[PDB]
């Protein structure tokens, strides 16, 4: 078919762990979306301590924003690296069949763009993420990755073939870093990217990360940035890591329907307490809330929440239901 | 409803891997089930070399014992910290709705107690644990997690819809530890928990568990204390992992229906070798066994296994098959 | 029955990545399938730099070579030690039922041989791998490991009951490697088996591999020996991982139907980008190519891929679909 002949709509992306508008039902025929993103390499301090590293950014941001289409469509990315970014980039995506999903196509130095098109012919959410050969887990693990879902053209299905719909959606990126430590066990620092790029390699063999965090740091998705719902809405949470496993957890409630890893013409598992998204995967969590409070999210290695980083929190609104928890003693002597 | 209404049944617990007496199919319409358990702060023996920790216990044992109800029963759970105890402590049950599984409603210090009532809306093996803020991760890596079962009303089902009903039950709590060590590699040894706790902290973040045990020490599991069966007999092995994940495997055997993520409402998966039990989850496997002798029931990460402690074993009492099993030739020049 | 009434056929076997010939669907009725597999120890070089290790392996390979059965079947293996060796070894089917596998039956010291003989009762792609009491971990990731295929008698189905029928398979055995590294991290050297095992159970103990490679070194899976394929060619991609957690990924495909935990009797997993295959576990995915050139097939820690090893690549002839994916605007300034 000739491409040219379809609509084309153009996406303005937002900052994780918001998503741009879109629709789950597709109330269009097969579109061609037009997205556009911008390589930025920044520092970026990420934990309590002030410990900053030199991130390799889509965007702005760690992860990567959302990017949201529907089986057959086809996602047009304009990639740009401005020449106040010192490396080579391009972009993989696991929703694209060939060309190493699109970095074999991408490869863009310092004052250069590329566009890429790709068919997405299968729905699920998925990875995307930088792969300069020779350099992949760098770029990866400096926070160069993000997310894409391709959604049924009918939206979502539970296990038995009914509509699921979300209310609010949230993107959560998980990223592992490897800042190299010094015998003693302090970060070191570096002038360049390649006075930097062995002692990354040795600090990355150690398969040991230094932090491991949700939307870019420490904290990041706490306080006035918790995640936010009310008792009785309908969120689909949206779970990506490119590189390492995790097992997210939502501490008071679980996954109703979750896609552990994160294909929708699968059925979803019910019920989940953890799940496992394997690294190189985005998975999906649909849960209906039905307390109020905080609650906190997770990765439960509990040392890799509590300890380095993995934990945000939602802010819940509403009405309490003793009939599901209550406190029949509250604590005493 | 009334809860006032409905029939109290209390249940006195049992130390793993065995299990309190219940029924798999409803006898009954929902009730209250009473539990108690008393915290206990104790010195363990973990290891053969006669390492010796301070645990944190529910029910002075590691794992904490299996608690069993139905769907839509309410949990009614009286803790006790007794003042002989010096920490803080709280429950997070996964099985549980609001107040972070539990915990904000339940902080106990030494000298107090509580009552948490919770209505169990989802059918599945689920883990319990400690969950003090700012303390999560060291309370449950020194053992201060269990499991409870929330049993469909009519007991569970095959991938067909068909009953499965087990004659023995057993479970299996898998905890990782994280001993600080010196720099020879030996273990440190600490005057009170707020001087361990840094060093804690330190072994926690290195993400290498120092010992991986069965029933709270090396060995445990084997025996005198060896898992029994006879052939022919169809079992429920439930297993948890409140922080790290495990891949169970039955040498010699297999999971002939496993819920490896532990949510009954979702068909098992058959025939395992080996399935992944994510950190923070309760996984459950049935089998029945079809050969005598002894079997290693293991986490199939053998130098976990086998060097760490993540193995026990059965001894299972019958007739051997020839058929499904026989030396054609034994070993010979 | 009277097992001397079946019929016999020899398998002779072929070194990984390729398989024996078999059929998909049995033309026959239920045989005993006899193979023979003698034990080599030798020297492999494993990486780039030279390193040399003392592998122990069957027949010569690491991994071991796939075998290929139906449901049902007979394998009946003769298992030679000779006397060249200076190890005692076994073997521990996880498709068989009872004596640990078969190694509580096969222990063979240099110069003997033995015949043991199992009933195939549940098809999937399972493990086996050498455990000799007390020493399990060590053969095991010293290479002694491969997998077996028991085939449904009709052949594979996808998640509504229609066959699938691959035109190709390869196995991809992947291998956790512990080479023991002084204080200052290079490689030691041993001169016997015995003055290695305690620092080889250190390095295990670490849980650290220092190399991850595919069909036993770094680098197999390319160049001259890279896999291939065209397009529009089915390919069923069998990956096994006797000790340790992997995570395959096709850059530039997808797994179209996955059986990640490798258990036939399961509806696949459809479209995934990335699954988990536990340690301990074989798994199986078939893709249908849709794009010639280069891909490249990894573990998805990008880490273990890129820098320990566990990488290998398919070379992909055919027509080019810029439907499915083109280059619309080259990079450029
Ligand atoms: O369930 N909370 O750690
Ligand atoms: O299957 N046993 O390690
Ligand atoms: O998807 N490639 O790393
Ligand atoms: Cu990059
Ligand atoms: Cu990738
Ligand atoms: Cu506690
Ligand atoms: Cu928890
Ligand atoms: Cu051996
Ligand atoms: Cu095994």
């Amino acid at each position: 078919v000739d491409i040219s002949t379809l609509p084309r709509v153009k996406v303005d992306l937002v900052k994780p762990p918001f998503v741009h508008a879109h629709d789950q039902v597709a109330k269009t025929g097969p579109r061609v979306v037009e997205f556009t993103m911008t390589i930025e390499e920044k520092k970026l301090v990420i934990d309590r301590e002030g410990t900053e590293i030199h991130a390799m950014t889509f965007n702005g941001s760690v992860p990567g924003p959302l990017m949201v289409v529907h089986e057959n469509d086809y996602v047009e990315l304009r990639l740009i690296n401005p020449d106040t970014n010192t490396l080579l980039h391009n972009i993989d995506f696991h929703a694209a069949t060939g060309a190493l999903g699109g970095g074999a196509l991408t490869q863009v130095n310092p004052g250069e763009e590329t566009t890429l098109r790709f068919k997405a012919t299968k729905p699920g959410v998925f990875v995307y993420h930088c792969a300069p050969e020779g350099m992949v887990p760098w770029h990866v693990t400096s926070g160069m990755n993000g997310a894409i879902m391709v959604l049924p053209r009918d939206g979502l299905k539970d296990e038995k073939g009914q509509p699921l719909t979300y209310d609010k959606i949230y993107y959560v990126g998980e990223q592992d870093f490897y800042v190299p430590k010094d015998e003693a066990g302090n970060y070191k620092k570096y002038e360049t990217p390649g006075e930097a790029y062995e002692d990354a390699v040795k600090a990355m063999r150690t398969l040991t990360p230094t932090h491991i965090v949700f939307n870019g740091a420490v904290g990041a998705l706490t306080g006035d940035h918790a995640l936010t719902a009310a008792v009785g809405e309908r969120v689909l949470v949206v779970h990506s890591q490119a590189n390492r496993d995790t097992r997210p957890h939502l501490i008071g409630g679980h996954g109703d329907y979750v896609w552990a890893t994160g294909k929708f013409r699968n059925p979803p598992d019910l019920d989940q307490e953890t799940w496992l998204i394997p690294g190189g995967t985005a998975g999906a969590a649909f849960y209906t809330f039905r307390q109020p409070g905080v609650y906190a999210y997770v990765n439960h290695n509990l040392i890799e929440a509590f300890e380095l980083g993995a934990a945000g929190h939602f802010k819940v609104t509403g009405e309490w239901n003793d009939d599901l928890m209550t406190s029949v003693v509250k604590p005493a002597s």
